């Protein structure tokens, strides 16, 4: 963000990657089945890690397309698999002038061990490509997804077995449906999976019910999990819950927009908004609904009627819980000591670098980190992939089923207390609750989504407020995100005496 | 499958050239494959060479498929295996005894009582 | 390596590449059958130029090793993929810590563009891995060369059809050995061609005649074909020739040993050897074979006994002729003035700096181009690549034949004069010369390798001086051979309407 | 079958191997490269040949078919692949009772040797389908073929690349036309060198010519190698060429029928053929042309009219030259000391035991062993594979260019010499003489196939006379062509690093 405030985004995660490697070293040299303790063990332990920070693959790309005017472009592209410890790599596609080797390397190691957080069975990988979007028109833009499509499937970069993208900045549901059309109607022809190559899809072409807004449902439910604990609450000084609380939000898009519309829908105000252009402000709430209308109509956030063009960054506005949701490195050594809130739910991939880490740490800041908090979008583009491969819409074949059996179970009470008390108790009817005729045929693919998403999002914060306590680790549950991440991706290493895998 | 070694013989190092080059003769020949031949452990094998043969298979000829480590099974957990397979052979001759030591018809003709309370065994291996 | 007069390998040979196209520019907008000029064409032109000079396809490998101690490493490599404008990629795999992702891209890029020179029907590659060879043992780099092939085969980084590597730096017939056993013998078990996935094999396992000292032998024709010119010889003022000069080989490897070997031959005097250690010199001549021996013997051609230990850099030595036959930007800005050379043979790759070409021109000191130069080594690896397509040996099938032939053809000039002056002539004996008895069945393997080397080192040489005569280049070779790697691969991207190839 | 003289055909051909190793085992260890002569040379020279003799891989057979009547049947068959040390396995099928594992990996690994002496880059391999042909009509033989074809393709034991079958007992033209039809309509629709699966096909389909009589006319010319030697036909006391000499040949089909017919050609006699039916015999010549005519017509050769029933065991009768053209193992310990002849031909793959070689040994006959002299049928078909490999008729593009070419080639004689000798010469016509007129627009298929076969024949026989004489060996030829073989084979070894070729 800054200069000298700016580090190599790589090597800054490889950075929270040591921090968690240092203090499981013990754990992991503890449970090793193996020969004699020599602590050889320990160098052991140390070169497993040493073998999984790095990525495997890095594919660079240029490759030509046929301007709307008639001129020729080249257009850079990488992607990036950090890990094939389990087989599926998987991470999104950005389109930004920011991409580089270095970035796309940093996210896709990210998403390594973000999915190990939350046990979705992916290694990390990350695509983009080196382009502004807004200076394209739709065939351009059509154009470089397909033709990039083609480059990555042809060194095998992407598949249904091998790596499925998604999603990121400045690309959705309608890129998500140009890759996979065009993986489908060339290299994957005859693959009864052709459509798993690819998540974040429309419904309509094998897309699932939530996967854009699944980021931000999983940004409330992560700081649900937190909020609602005592014991975090009371370091910050604050009341559990969210009906008193204010939040401000960088970043308007994919993750922003719906990070705000399930906050604002559990009591939380909105007091600030920002974006490239600038930010607006109104310590009175800001609408999620009204807000997104008028974006869509204008183009910009900037001169909504209710609210205030605010002078003077987003990250610092007055607010109780600050989410950046939009570009790396955005809270910075310069930053920190500014930031007046008490919370930061990085929605956003390394919002923080380390040294702005330190501050907030010795501010009391809580940092819920993003490799937990913003992966909602991989856990339920895990059960998109999962409901390609089995091809029908959950409880498609047992809603009737279901139904009646739910039926008959009741029934069995209602005429087993009959014969008990005979005649003259006269009929007791078993009838469903309001709440449970909503789920008397069974879960739809709604029900998963939304059940699927807030189990493993809490799960996962229970497991990592165990290892903060456990080492002691305060409010860098960054670190303890970490802890369980390397804990994870070790024991795959261990069993399989490495050498690939 | 077998192959004419004591296991006892060699270097865990060389056991595992034998365990990973065997692999790749048998997938070759499509003699192991998730759709074709599913290997597993058997006397003097065990989770550990079990993925030694996923592992290969995963990373030679089954790169692209998505059923890859469906190859084999009795791999490890941390490795696509499940709950109980290494003990899953003992479990199953637990539930068979038991299916026929409860049975009157057939532990009158042995002239035993019904359960597994009053009854001692032996095992060879 | 120093600090100012070190450009980027890869922009440097864009700047060779910059050159070219300013000098052909017009002559390519010439022939363009397209609707007409509006100078559409001209940018049509050098969109076109644009598109050829990006690598469009770079793979960076991460992958574990383990060492003869039982201690893990982790080593990168890298291959670069120029140019797809025809179909299998050709270029050699250098193992050095030296090797990064613009190293490798700089060299395939070269490999296009020489390939094109000489018209081997090739797209540039290149491949490196980041080791210094000599501090692993055999049993190690086995590992990492059977390693390093498989991962690049599983992305479509080396194939028979895709991608055919050969040595380069600290490879050799060893290393191709295991490259081409363990493609064949995984990904390439039904492959018909699965030996001509790599080149430079052991003549055992498919390797041709020659490939070994196949650079040498096309130095020793590149410089024999300006040698004997005497247009040229004449602005050097020197003798055309062999039998009276001297000429000093950095580098005593693959390539600088069978330059000298050739040279050597043919009468010059070969003044001094250098290598990383240091030089050795002795005006009065070293012999290549006693030198040989002595390195074979010993390690290292210092303590030579009939020579002695130079001090002072072999690149400024005292001869007619400087081969550079070691690493790249050897010549650099600071270095140039004193080379005291007046032909300058560069049989390694890139080991000039620009600023050392002009120079160089102004000093009239002739520089005989890599791109040129050194092709020999790429032209002998096609006859490798389609003698693995073919499966016989050369003539295996037509010596009897021919030779049957070639006795009855010499039969009937014999019967045809005898018939004619009658028995006042007795026998004509009509037989073959004793040069003739050698070819009498026809080429071998062999006789292909050495003649066809020869014929396209020599009709290229004479495309690059009607080049350099018809744009007044001068002694700017090099800027005469990319004029013509342009003109041959302009030509492909004309009629093909690009996109893809 | 031979009692207490029937040794295991592939631990016999084990022993020959030995023999051979026995011999040039001083001279593998010479030409190593490597470094410590420390005898690990002689080690690695040992543990190089244990890998070479056994089999690699061996697949075995049960499969249904229908027969005629209805009725359900079993057949076994198997397929052995000695060595993949060069890529397309090659070897013939047999069907017939006496098919086993055994047998099937003694015939595949003379394969290899065979394929090694007369150097066709094949590995050894072999088939067999345990049935009489006699007992099945010619529907269900198609069925047997046409299944068997599959399930070896199946599992990669049959393929251009992989493994290329051939004819061999009890199979012919018409079997090999099924094995490509059902080939090239299944696992082969798309490849372009389906046809290259098999050969000995019908030329019609992709055959040769003269692929039918190419291992006859290679017996033909093996013998007359040895019998127009003076050093060895004087160690038998007999005078050189064929115009005085008669043989008795062991079999009538494709080998026998065919070796006959050559030497019948060359003045040679034929005294007596032998079949499983019995033998006849005439001193004074048995027809080649009519005995065919009377078998095609009765089924059997008993009661040709122009001969007498012989009865006792044609492998005795009184002749120059007995050729083995049937099964293994028929000259035994118990039978070569009537064996009368001085010269035994081994048409036949395996037909001497090795007690049977002490004998013929020690008695001053000679034997020209099995891997030298039917290697005429490999030979040929590893030409018709290079056809269909290069998709067209020898010559086709050539013709006229060629007797163009010659015309003007013998004119620029004729003018040469009209200029010269000017006028009082006249016209000096030059043309060519009758053999020239044949050759003048070059070689057909024909003419390779004849001359190429010719040529290997010629240049094996002299490179196993080169050897028995470097070792002394006699009349022991068997020992020097397995020493050329073993060779041959080591080199692949050597530079290769072993593990898996
Ligand atoms: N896409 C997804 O589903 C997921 C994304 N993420 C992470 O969330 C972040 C963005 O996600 P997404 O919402 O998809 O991207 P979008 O393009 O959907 O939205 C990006 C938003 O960020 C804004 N923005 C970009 N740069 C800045 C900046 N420097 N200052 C202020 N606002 C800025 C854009 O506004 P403008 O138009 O004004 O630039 C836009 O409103 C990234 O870190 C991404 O990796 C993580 C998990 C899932
Ligand atoms: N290999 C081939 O077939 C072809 C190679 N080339 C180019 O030729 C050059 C070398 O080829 P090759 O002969 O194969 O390389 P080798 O590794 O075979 O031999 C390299 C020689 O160069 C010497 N050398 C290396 N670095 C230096 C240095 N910094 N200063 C002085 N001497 C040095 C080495 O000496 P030491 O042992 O002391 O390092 C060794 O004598 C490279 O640029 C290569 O790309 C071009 C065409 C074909
Ligand atoms: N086929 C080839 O191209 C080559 C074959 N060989 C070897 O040569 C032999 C095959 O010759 P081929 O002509 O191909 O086979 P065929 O089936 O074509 O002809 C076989 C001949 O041998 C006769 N025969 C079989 N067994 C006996 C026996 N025990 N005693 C006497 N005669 C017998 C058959 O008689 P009936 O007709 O009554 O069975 C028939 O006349 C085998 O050893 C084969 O491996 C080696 C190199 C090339
Ligand atoms: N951009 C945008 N999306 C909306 C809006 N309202 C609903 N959606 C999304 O549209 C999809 C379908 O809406 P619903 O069926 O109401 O979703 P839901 O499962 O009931 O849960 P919610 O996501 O909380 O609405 C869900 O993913 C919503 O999140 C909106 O106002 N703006
Ligand atoms: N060798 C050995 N294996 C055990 C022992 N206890 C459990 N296991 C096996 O380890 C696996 C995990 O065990 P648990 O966590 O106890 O789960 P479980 O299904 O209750 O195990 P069991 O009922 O004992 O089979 C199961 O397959 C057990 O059979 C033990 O004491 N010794
Ligand atoms: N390193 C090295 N290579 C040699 C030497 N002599 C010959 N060679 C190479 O080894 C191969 C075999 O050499 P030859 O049998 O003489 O065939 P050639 O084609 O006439 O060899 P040259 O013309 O000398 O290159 C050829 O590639 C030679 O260039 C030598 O003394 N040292
Ligand atoms: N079975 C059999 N084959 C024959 C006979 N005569 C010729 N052939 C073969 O049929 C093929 C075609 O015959 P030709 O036109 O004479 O060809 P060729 O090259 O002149 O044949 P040859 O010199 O006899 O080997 C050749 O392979 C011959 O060997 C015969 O009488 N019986
Ligand atoms: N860009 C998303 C991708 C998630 C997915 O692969 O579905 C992330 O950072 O997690
Ligand atoms: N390194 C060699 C390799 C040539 C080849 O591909 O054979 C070169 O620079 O040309
Ligand atoms: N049975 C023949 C077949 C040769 C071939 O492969 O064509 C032999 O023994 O040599």
């Amino acid at each position: 963000a800054d200069r000298e405030d700016d580090p190599n985004f790589f090597k800054m995660v490889e950075g929270f990657f040591d921090r968690g490697a240092s203090i499981v070293e013990d754990k992991l040299v503890e449970d090793l089945k193996t020969r004699e303790t020599e602590e050889q063990k320990r160098n052991r332990v140390r070169g497993i890690l040493r073998i999984i920070k790095p990525c495997n693959h890095v594919l660079s790309l240029s490759f030509p397309i046929r301007r709307d005017d008639g001129s020729w472009e080249v257009i850079e592209g990488y992607r990036a698999q950090h890990s094939q410890h389990r087989t599926p790599c998987k991470g999104g596609i950005r389109y930004s002038t920011d991409v580089s080797v270095d970035e796309v390397k940093a996210l896709a190691s990210l998403m390594t061990y973000k999915c190990a957080v939350v046990d979705v069975p992916f290694g990390g990988a990350k695509a983009g490509v080196k382009i502004n979007p807004k200076n394209y028109t739709d065939n351009e833009l059509e154009k470089i997804t397909r033709r990039f499509t083609m480059e990555l499937a042809k060194k095998g970069f992407i598949g249904p077995g091998v790596d499925v993208p998604a999603p990121d900045m400045s690309t959705g549901e309608r890129e998500m449906s140009w890759i996979a059309d065009t993986y489908a109607s060339t290299i994957g022809h005859y693959d009864i999976n052709a459509h798993a190559c690819v998540t974040g899809k429309p419904i309509s072409q094998g897309g699932i019910h939530g996967r854009i807004s699944a980021t931000g449902r999983g940004v409330f439910h992560g700081i649900e999990n937190f909020i609602n604990e005592a014991s975090y609450m009371s370091i910050l000084g604050m009341t559990p819950g969210f009906g008193d609380k204010t939040f401000a939000v960088q970043g308007f898009g994919n993750v922003g927009l719906h990070s705000m519309r399930y906050l604002h829908r559990f009591g939380a105000k909105c007091v600030a908004v920002g974006e490239s252009d600038g930010s607006i402000w109104n310590p009175d709430g800001i609408d999620p609904k009204e807000l997104e209308d008028f974006k869509l109509q204008h183009g910009t956030i900037l001169g909504f009627p209710k609210a205030k063009i605010y002078e003077g960054s987003i990250l610092e506005v007055d607010c109780d819980i600050l989410i950046p949701a939009a570009s790396e490195k955005q809270l910075t050594k310069s930053n920190a000591p500014r930031v007046k809130a008490k919370i930061i739910a990085e929605g956003a991939n390394g919002p923080t670098t380390p040294e702005a880490d330190k501050i907030f740490l010795e501010r009391n800041i809580m940092v819920i980190p993003d490799l937990y908090l913003n992966a909602g979008g991989v856990t339920v583009s895990y059960f998109e992939w999962l409901k390609n491969l089995n091809h029908v819409s959950y409880g498609r074949l047992t809603f009737k089923y279901e139904r009646d059996s739910n039926y008959h179970l009741l029934m069995s009470v209602q005429e087993s207390l009959e014969r008990k008390f005979g005649k003259h108790g006269g009929t007791i009817p078993i009838v469903p609750t309001a709440e449970f005729q909503d789920r008397i045929s069974g879960a739809s693919e709604k029900d998963i989504v939304h059940s699927g998403l807030a189990y493993t999002m809490e799960r996962s914060a229970r497991q990592i407020m165990r290892t903060a306590m456990k080492y002691n680790l305060g409010l860098d549950l960054r670190t303890a995100a970490y802890v369980n991440a390397i804990e994870k991706v070790f024991r795959v290493y261990n069993e399989a005496g490495v050498t690939f895998t």
